[PDB]
């Protein structure tokens, strides 16, 4: 619009009567130049109050944005035209509008020292905590630029939001909380002992506030000065719903304070059955001990929470059963985790088979290595007196024999019948394994219950090759 082009220049120039003529003619009040500036942008950037008010009466978009997100309120605050600021807000300007850099009007007012404008912007709900791409707040800009009066004004406002926020989270003022967050309050501020608004909201049982704080980016796993997370406090005080929300939002179900106390310790200690079930269902480890060696089960037993003791006792039994089943099936992932939850690595079934036994019998070298480094007894015996090395030689798992011996497997161990690993290897014709056993110092003269030697068993089973080797070894 050529007519709108002259109106833009008429606003930059400041000719009220010329503008009035152009408004009665009908030239678009929201004309825009190449950048995106409208007649109301320039009336505010130059400081023509009367013109501004007149454009507002003809419905100039109070929140028009140029190609970089600058509104008329940005420009008025930049240049320091207080009368235009107050007017623009009277027409519903966005007090917290930000450009593509995240700069708000309060950034500009604070930087250039327009105290009166700063006071007004705050009176209309400006967020003191807003940060730009450089991470600067209006307080930091004032400070860095030497506006001590303004810096102290904003430093005092931030100090008040942190205090009022914490007091609201601890008091249950869901509305007051949501308000203070809009005003820039640091959602992750911490009191003298490190408690955040989330700690307090969980400690006091304000589910609503816990939901708001999380939606706004609160650290769900925030630690006080001693390692207590909000999940700790929710379990301590016993707020099922909060415990659920936190876990849904990524809470550390096994987080431990400086005393090794986890949330499960506290639920069991203070008899919060429902929360105990939620924590176990979400991966809580039953084997965790505090600095006194007490597990969650010890604390329920010591504190008289029997039904909770039963559940934890069952959970322990279930993990040691699943570990045996995982070791057999060949599920390294299931094994590794079950070991973390607290599954006894040296547990045994009815036969006396341990997870290591099952792993050697089924030929799961991966799972074998996991158990060994986790302290699995290499020379564990079953009712038959079998060692994992026995089962390995029985089945021909070469690599599992090497790893077992590597980790100290009794090479000359004998079962109840006196059978040794070398007997099995020669009996079942595992040439390569016979070479490893003898190379690892295996007894060649060993006799079983029948006086038979590994060579004799190589004869009876008719493995010439292994026979010639045992014959050469002797």
């Amino acid at each position: 619009s050529d007519l709108g082009k002259k109106l833009l220049e008429a606003a930059r120039a400041g000719q009220d009567d010329e503008v009035r003529i152009l408004l009665a003619n009908g030239a678009d009040v929201n004309t825009a130049d190449e950048t995106g500036f409208t007649p109301l942008h320039l009336a505010a950037w130059e400081g023509h109050l009367g013109i501004v008010e007149v454009l507002l009466k003809n419905g100039a978009d109070v929140n028009a944005n140029d190609e970089r997100g600058h509104t008329p309120l940005h420009l008025a605050a930049y240049t320091g035209h207080l009368e235009i600021v107050e007017v623009l807000l009277k027409n519903g300007a966005g007090v917290n509008a930000t450009d593509v850099i995240g700069t708000a009007p309060l950034h500009l007012a604070a930087m250039w020292g327009h105290l009166e404008i700063v006071e007004v912007l705050l009176k209309n709900g400006a967020a003191v905590g807003a940060q730009d791409k450089f991470g600067k707040t209006p307080k930091d800009l004032a400070r860095d630029n030497g506006n001590q009066w303004i810096y102290e004004l904003l430093e005092k406002a931030e100090k008040d939001l942190r205090r009022k926020l914490l007091e609201a989270a601890r008091a249950g003022h869901r509305e007051e909380v949501e308000k203070l967050i809009k005003l820039g309050a640091d959602v992750n501020t911490a009191d003298e002992t490190g408690f955040t608004p989330l700690h307090l909201a969980a400690w006091e049982g304000h589910l609503g506030i816990v939901e708001v704080l999380l939606k706004n980016g609160a650290d769900v796993n925030a630690n006080d000065e001693r390692g207590h997370t909000p999940l700790h406090l929710a379990a301590y005080t016993g707020h099922l719903e909060i415990v659920e929300v936190l876990l849904k939002n990524g809470a550390g179900v096994n987080a431990t304070d400086v005393i090794g106390t986890a949330p499960l310790h506290l639920a069991a200690m203070w008899g919060h059955l429902e929360i105990v079930e939620v924590l176990l269902k979400n991966g809580a480890a039953v084997g965790a001990q505090d600095k006194f060696g007490k597990t969650p089960k010890d604390l329920a037993r010591d504190n008289g929470n029997q039904w909770i003791y039963e559940l934890l006792e069952k959970a322990e039994k279930d993990l040691r059963r699943k570990l045996l089943e995982a070791a057999r099936a060949g599920h390294r992932e299931e094994v590794e985790k079950l070991i973390k939850l607290g599954a006894d690595v040296n547990t045994a079934d009815e036969t006396g088979f341990t997870p290591l036994h099952l792993a050697a019998w089924e030929g799961h070298l991966g799972i074998v290595e996991v158990l060994l480094k986790n302290g699995a007894d290499v020379n564990a015996n079953d009712e038959r007196g079998h060692t994992p090395l026995h089962l390995a030689a029985y089945t021909g798992h070469l690599e599992i024999v090497e790893v077992l011996l590597k980790n100290g497997a009794g090479v000359n161990a004998t079962d109840v019948i006196g059978t040794a690993p070398l007997h099995l290897a020669a009996m079942w014709g595992h040439l390569e394994i016979v070479e490893v056993l003898l190379k690892n110092g295996a007894d060649v003269n060993a006799q079983d219950k029948f006086g038979k030697t590994p060579f004799d068993l190589a004869i009876d089973n008719g493995n010439e090759d292994i026979a010639e080797v045992l014959q050469k070894a002797a």
